[PDB]
């Protein structure tokens, strides 16, 4: 399994860039310098980098600070032939936004947020960026009385619909793609899971280019299958993004590389992006996109490692996932457990509700007791996928 | 505080009928009569009464039999003057629905469940309810190769679309309102939090008439808030029916009594049903119904004592929760805090997102340090809040 | 694969027994019979059964048929060789022992429990049985004001010490072994976990032949690490049974088969059962037992096709860990990462604290600075782990 | 409210001092002044203050900066009758303690660590600290592989056997408590709750002067009931400190105010400090000490505000607790739910196993089904705990 740009595998700068600073300490490596990143990570197989306003131009930065640092930064893109299809901003970390960016209680700080993410959308679209994402990780609460729970809602939507009209009006190529965490910095995250962000998309004036950026350890922060959330995102032809990871449990947000949390997951993950559904139906084509951190104990050497590691774990699950359907017995299984019955519907063409409800067949002389006796076999179906993950198959 | 049937206060038969029968053990109290279920309820305060069709008519019940419950029922119902303001299907109980009613897998059991479904539409009718919920409980699975996910959406789909074209044809006055449950029995349910229901529900063809029944134990399953959750179903406009109890924590099932599991929580979602919003907005009128259990330990004077304690609870938390928002030194609090000012508009009257980005003193010269000093005092809010609950303000 | 009786793969009747009744269901399948179990499991390659007494002798059986019920079961046993390893109790699904057993809060039921238990251990002792499982599925409460917790740990200790002394008095050879889970079907179970079940062994008169039988899936429902708490369980010596089994998640105990729940901490599981500890230490050598529950979805092909699978998981598993201790490249990622060094003492032999005092050379002189730079390379070592599970190296 | 040093309230330094930087964030406020911090706490009426060595003294203050800093330090506390009641030491937010202090990988950290503990048991003794406090927040892995889990154990084992030898040594009247945590910094942390934490201390050589300092929130983080498992410990004779604070599900570590997290479970926690346990046993008579972090929105007036909520909060609970324990009403439903039963042992004086053997009267001639129907009344209970915290009673 080796990577190459036809995977097209992207990384934040942000991801392997993160020096390792937590809650309880320092960080643990030297910033990493973003041309280096570029160039690195090309020689890695990667076909794309992401960042955040704030990962490459300072906060406070003067326009030839800012300049120079473009020049750079685009310099190395053209050497390496690295593409940037995704740009997001940074309304977490400075002190004005403890409160949030859209959602602020302070008027004056919900301005500044918004006019911070109308600048980024010209930024995004000057470097060929097909995505914008929005992770409103400072949009909520500690507390149940902080907040007009409508209210905050309403300013959600005003940001989000004037950053759209605004792509609309400059004709650029742009989509949104909302990111759901439930909790963490903030005690309860507005919006909290891909449900949540679905939701709100239909009380958009322009949703049509409003979809979802679904992490993998986000969902599972809430306990939920990623697998089906993405399922139900895909449904609605909604998944515009994937930010792809591990966790281990409901606990902090762990940014594990993808494969090193929950594997079974991953490979109905994998199966899900590159077979798409059994009876057929939309399949997502963007970037595999990693949001992940390095492990803090890891000096740069472990930085190239996990990078790596995201790549090959995918790959290896990839091989897996595809020798798991084309196996004759996988697909007999599949047949038996009624996997492709599900996709017959279950009325007959033109019947109605009256018609069915009148079948003396289907319900008045059904024999329930001797439907309850098919045998499932999901146990077995389970069995077998298994199999082909650990390979021994 | 006792209650009137102007409370509104709703029971199911299931939940003070519910006998002891768990997962580790049998069942440790009689059956209950129907007949003195709504009798008894009626002398504690209640309004109404809500069913499953098999917690009344047996499965098996031949025609005279069902005849016989229901003259018995509608006696009962004459005599003491309870409403039926919401009624239910049971499809989780016989074994025939193991696989899910709506998803099963096998097409003749989604027929029979859907046959079901449509007859129980006309019961629900007849008894003059407003409301028809729908809790798809065995809709899921244990494992990730099982389902189509996609396959299993358009069933559910087909069933809820068919059930309200059956509603809008027939000319009865009734909405569908869904139950979202994150998992149990199935290891993972379909549509698992309030935003799953919502976003769902913009997928239908006759989506108006679809809203939600979102349970205060089963959000925090999930370990969501379930005070947002309510909050964007209302500012959706698509909360139809809402089910109070109480659970404490991350587990199975717990079905407390209301006020009994997290109390903070249960405080604010009743100044959420009683006060509204703080700058207004939409407000929920239904039925406040209690879908709890008895704990299996208390005989049956334990159980009118907890259908009790459910009315209790709400109408304590409620003197508590109009003390709260009626003392100055709470509303001045609110106001310092910027709870009025999320309330207005970030951008200015017809002010569109170019202006916005060319005002200066919004971005290029705003002073973030400066506005990043605010004081929002969220403690002290909270801390007037608890003071209230506790009644020691 | 290939389970043969030296594997040690004990499987509880109860398991493949299990006939589906779920908290929102009845039975799925009809009862298997003991002596059908005993044929089928020995058959599959099975090295010993373990049951409840309710599981094989009614909770009212008379004398009469209790021993016409253990005539058969001595026949099968003695025509197949299943030995029985572990015997145990039912004290949850009497509606008696709904508040519990040994912790009932009335007296007349914990003497009724603790009388139960006595003559259970004279049947184990009968029977062969090395060890004599405890799970107090009902010691605990929904309310913290139900229990005097003091008191109910006194009440825990009387019955567990008077059983202890009487294995010590009756000589019979065996040791009880408690089986910790935090919750369901209480709200909160005394003794939730390995570390509260090992402390509480320290407390008791008779702990010396008093130890722990962790479940994989009940310390998994407190989000615990299962290898961690095995782990420290081993190290403590007393780690006298293991169960097996599966969970995806903090939810409902699944019981679903090893190796379908979280499959990396499984490896690793495997890896510590299997291989002991990296530098010398305790090592575990008692049985392999099951104890899940087959989904109830499938009939009787999916329960001996589940049974099947926990055996076979279990030996491609254990394959795949023998391959990559085994490994040189997973050495010397291990001797970089410091695992070998971890096994070293701190202290030199013969320094004392005064002379450590922490030495500087170890405290004043020392460059913290430069010991922080240390690479551990713990996601490469982790990466080799998985690719040794994907059956990839 | 009016809290007076005798109520013994203990604040860390950390805590008023803790400025706001969290994963996603700067901080939001300025550093705050040591002895600023001693008069403050002083005027709100606090007993004493705890504080970790760098807290006070910089990681490389010089030998002339910790005397001058000392100095001032003492006239301080000097000036306003502080206490020093605990002392605790920093092992994790410098990168050189990435993989943990005592059970680092790296043999040459584990002598720093141990080395920065003894000379911080020297600076504890000369405050007058009787506790000396161990958080091992580093202390754990990401990856099962990463450790020998038995090595672990004893290099923990050998740190804390080194420190409490050297207390006895020097003959410092000091005491070791340790600090449960299941996650957070690392993925998996050794000892993860109150259990695991006592289980381990009964393997000590000086296990005699080492005990628990459980924090709310900590056990919070598995779900686990925090009464139940300080019970458990105050049961033990092994709770030597408490840490109070809220914490609102399964999350990260919020740090909240005693109160504003899990209420009803705070209540319970106040009633068992305050009233210990109905029968009659042991108490807690230590420091109330309060591990908590101020809200990051907040400025400086959010950070006195939210001491004095700690204190306040704590004697509201304190008032309502002690008047429910004095109602003649809850004392006589204590009566009917078998309450002061449990404190009756099961056996009779002079009763031995063969002699109850179960006796039959309590095996054989046992009515099992008449017990059963006993009306625990659990839920009546609960609701007079509710009303008594909610000021109604
Ligand atoms: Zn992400
Ligand atoms: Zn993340
Ligand atoms: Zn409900
Ligand atoms: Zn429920
Ligand atoms: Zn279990
Ligand atoms: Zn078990
Ligand atoms: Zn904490
Ligand atoms: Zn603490």
């Amino acid at each position: 399994v080796q990577p190459t740009p036809a995977d097209h595998f992207t990384f934040g700068l942000w991801t392997v860039g993160w020096t390792g600073a937590d809650p309880f300490g320092v960080a643990t490596r030297k910033n990493l310098d973003p041309v280096e990143a570029v160039h690195k990570l090309a020689e890695l197989g990667a076909y794309g980098i992401t960042f955040h306003d704030n990962d490459l131009i300072p906060f406070d930065a003067t326009e030839a600070e800012r300049e120079k640092i473009l020049g750079d930064f685009n310099q190395a893109l053209k050497d390496t032939g690295l593409k940037v299809p995704m740009v997001t901003t940074n309304l977490f970390s400075h002190p004005v936004f403890k409160d949030g960016g859209f959602t602020s209680n302070d008027r004056s700080i919900r301005r500044f947020a918004l006019a911070k993410v109308l600048h980024n959308i010209d930024l995004a679209a000057e470097m060929g960026a097909e995505t914008f994402v929005m992770w409103g990780g400072r949009e909520g609460s500690e507390y149940d009385g902080s907040k007009d729970l409508a209210a905050a809602l309403d300013r959600m939507r005003e940001g989000v619909d004037t950053a759209a009209g605004y792509i609309k009006d400059k004709g650029y190529n742009l989509r949104i793609a909302l990111e759901p965490k439930p909790n963490e910095p903030r005690g309860d995250i507005f919006l909290p899971t891909v449900g949540h962000g679905l939701a709100f998309i239909e009380q958009l004036e322009h949703g049509d280019i409003v979809g979802l950026n679904p992490e993998t350890g986000h969902e599972q922060m809430a306990g939920l299958n990623f697998t089906h959330g993405i399922a139900q995102a895909l449904w609605a032809e909604k998944l515009f993004h994937i930010d792809l990871n591990g966790q281990r449990g409901i606990k902090y947000d762990q940014d594990l590389v993808f494969g090193h949390g929950d594997l079974t997951s991953a490979f109905f993950t994998v199966d899900l992006l590159e077979n798409g559904f059994p009876n057929g139906g939309p399949k997502y084509t963007g970037p595999r996109h990693f949001d992940y951190k390095p492990s803090r104990t890891d000096g740069y050497d472990g930085v190239w490692d996990s990078a790596k590691a995201n790549m090959s774990m995918y790959l290896l699950l990839k091989e897996r996932a595809l020798a798991f359907r084309a196996d004759p017995e996988v697909q007999e299984a599949m047949k038996t457990s009624g996997v492709f019955e599900l996709g017959e519907t279950t009325l007959n063409a033109g019947e109605s509700a009256a018609d069915l409800m009148n079948d003396s067949a289907s319900f008045a002389g059904f024999d329930a007791e001797a439907a309850a006796e098919r045998n499932f076999a999901f146990i077995r179906l389970n069995q077998l996928a298994i199999e082909h993950l650990l390979g021994s198959r």
